[PDB]
């Protein structure tokens, strides 16, 4: 179903999306003393 | 084409568990910077 795959794909990139903002939190933190 | 979204899937999963690597090691050098 595709559809079905779609939502999983869309769910992946929220997912990557939300770790790509952890890790620009915990870089911006290491550029602090 | 359901292959193509299946595919897609697989490189998210890997790139998303690649960053979840990535956010452990910048914990760990946080906590011996």
């Amino acid at each position: 179903r595709m559809k079905q795959l779609e939502d999983k794909i869309e769910e992946l990139l929220s997912k990557n999306y939300h770790l790509e903002n952890e890790i620009a939190r915990l870089k911006k933190l290491i550029g602090e003393r």
